[PDB]
């Protein structure tokens, strides 16, 4: 069994920004979803190996998890907040694709992305 190399977090071609939206998505978006009891499993790639998922990089094209996403908010990786809300978004798709409908897997995307759409309704306005 072999994972593929991770999301890029790291790129010296990319331009970055740091924006009101995208500090807000860091300390108000990601702080709530990160201490959430239901994060761990979004906390890093999926490990498909030692969770004996070989089909899941077959099913799964674009992976996504907040590990890369608190990377490259850190690493300030994002030129825009809408890049960063794709990601997330991608993460909770992800886990819908390749899971089974109320799967334990599925209610814990299902909270976090209840807490994600209350957190970036109040996305502030551009400074
Ligand atoms: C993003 N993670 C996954 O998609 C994922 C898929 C499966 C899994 O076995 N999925 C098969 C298709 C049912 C298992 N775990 C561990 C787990 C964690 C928490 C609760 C239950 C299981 C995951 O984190």
């Amino acid at each position: 069994s072999m994972n593929p190399p991770p999301p890029e977090t790291s790129n010296p071609n990319k331009p970055k920004r740091q924006t009101n939206q995208l500090q807000y998505l860091l300390r108000v978006v990601l702080k709530t979803l990160w201490k959430h009891q239901f994060a761990w499993p979004f906390q890093q790639p999926v490990d498909a190996v030692k969770l004996n998922l070989p089909d899941y990089y077959k099913i799964i094209k674009t992976p996504m998890d907040m590990g890369t996403i608190k990377k490259r908010l850190e690493n300030n990786y994002y030129w825009n907040a809408q890049e960063c809300i794709q990601d997330f978004n991608t993460m909770f798709t992800n886990c819908y694709i390749y899971n089974k409908p109320g799967d334990d897997i599925v209610l814990m995307a299902e909270a976090l992305e209840k807490l994600f759409l209350q957190k970036i309704n109040e996305l502030p306005t551009e400074e």
